[PDB]
This record gives C-alpha cells, sequence and structure tokens, in this order.
C-alpha cells in the first residue's frame, strides 16, 4: 500500500522481540523483579491491544500488564521529566540518585517504541498507528503512558523532582503528559515538595528561568494541592552531569 490507515508511525519493527529481550534483561538486572515471567508480561502487553480497535483502548485493557509489572520503587527518589528525557536518563545512570519511570520495568519495556493492533485481525500493525492528535487519543501507546505514569506519580512521596526543558517557550506546559496527568496525581497526603530543575539549552549567561511565568503557574497549581515548590536552574547540563559523576569539588 501507498497510503496508510493511520497518520502516525507504525509498530516498531521486531516489537515483540524487543519487548521480550527488554524484560528478560530488566529482570536479570533487578533482583526485585526476579519473580516476573517475561512470557506472561508479553502476553499481558499483547492482550492490551491485539484484536482491539486502536482508537478504543482503555486503561482497563492494560490492567493485566500493570498487575504483572507491579513494582515498589523508593517513593522518595522519583525523578519526573517533561519533554527532556535524555538528560534525566543520563543522570539516573550515574549512581542511581533517583528513578525515572523508564527505570521501572513497564517504563523500560516501552521507552521509544510504538505499537498498535487492528480491530478485525489479531495481528500487529507495522504499517501505521494512530497519532494522538490527528487520529485519536485513546490509542495503545498514549493510554499506556497515561495509565502507567498516573500510577508512578501516585506512588511518589516526600521530595519529588522534575526536570524541565528550559529551551521551550513553555518550560512547564500544562498540556504535556507531565502537566496534565503526573502533576494532578501527586498525592497531597504524601508529597512534600516538587522541585523542578530547569535545564538550559542556549549559551552562557541565561536568565533565571525559575522566575518564568509558566514556572510560576506550576508553583501555584501545586500549592493549591498543598505541596511546596522549589526550583533550580541547571545552566550547563554538561558540567552538571560531570559534577554528578565527579562531585569531587572540581567546582561542583
Amino acid at each position: 500500500r501507498w497510503r496508510q490507515t493511520w497518520s502516525g508511525p507504525g509498530t516498531t519493527k521486531r516489537f515483540p522481540e524487543t519487548v521480550l529481550a527488554r524484560c528478560v534483561k530488566y529482570t536479570e538486572i533487578h533482583p526485585e523483579m526476579r519473580h516476573v515471567d517475561c512470557q506472561s508480561v508479553w502476553d499481558a502487553f499483547k492482550g492490551a491491544f491485539i484484536s482491539k480497535h486502536p482508537c478504543d483502548i482503555t486503561e482497563e485493557d492494560y490492567q493485566p500488564l500493570m498487575k504483572l509489572g507491579t513494582q515498589t520503587v523508593p517513593c522518595n527518589k522519583i525523578l519526573l521529566w517533561s519533554r527532556i528525557k535524555d538528560l534525566a536518563h543520563q543522570f539516573t545512570q550515574v549512581q542511581r540518585d533517583m528513578f525515572t519511570l523508564e527505570d521501572t520495568l513497564l517504563g523500560y519495556l516501552a521507552d521509544d517504541l510504538t505499537w498498535c493492533g487492528e480491530f478485525d485481525t489479531s495481528k500487529i500493525n507495522y504499517q501505521s498507528c494512530p497519532d494522538w492528535r490527528k487520529d485519536c487519543s485513546n490509542n495503545p501507546v498514549s493510554v499506556f503512558w497515561k495509565t502507567v505514569s498516573r500510577r508512578f506519580a501516585e506512588a511518589a512521596c516526600d521530595v519529588v523532582h522534575v526536570m524541565l526543558d528550559g529551551s521551550r517557550s513553555k518550560i512547564f506546559d500544562k498540556d504535556s503528559t507531565f502537566g496534565s496527568v503526573e502533576v494532578h496525581n501527586l498525592q497531597p497526603e504524601k508529597v512534600q515538595t516538587l522541585e523542578a530543575w530547569v535545564i538550559h539549552g542556549g549559551r552562557e549567561d541565561s536568565r533565571d528561568l525559575c522566575q518564568d511565568p509558566t514556572i510560576k503557574e506550576l508553583e501555584s497549581i501545586i500549592s493549591k494541592r498543598n505541596i511546596q515548590f522549589s526550583c533550580k536552574n541547571i545552566y550547563r547540563p554538561d558540567k552538571f552531569l560531570q559534577c554528578v559523576k565527579n562531585p569531587e569539588d572540581s567546582s561542583c
């Protein structure tokens, strides 16, 4: 075919193999997840979207996968991110100072992948998948991130951190998943502070991007959930990672 059904990229080539090698790899490394049967995980994942219309996925469809990938992560060491994941991941790999959702099993399975099924068939669609915007929001990928991120946010306690993309015009964006899901699922009974780290892009002598209007809007949205706000600029993410690695007082 010269024209696809849907507007978005199709299921990642070799998706089921990748998911599968991900899981085996994850649960070999993480002793907490050793009880996990990776074939069961894949079957639960498949079951969420195979033979289902890819615009009528619900969070219930993912319940079996959520149940199998139940994981306790230290609730006080959660790193959220919005838009800017590569630094967040590079940071957590330095000495596990925190945990991003991609450091949980479910997150690690799905990072960077796309996937969908078709209604009248029980195959996987490698040709095209729904775009959240042009097509429908209730698709397999969006509903997955929504359901798993809601649960991750609800488990956070104490000081939760979030890395933001200070090179955007909207450093905090209400309409991102962080802005629309995670932030409204931080629990007032558990979360003491949300501290944002605003990662600069451009050269040298930047503003204190912590006084940005959208950052003020974030502060005020979370206050009005009874959670304190703190914010830090990361002016040079290069030297930040380097200080994280070699905190040795280079000038860190």
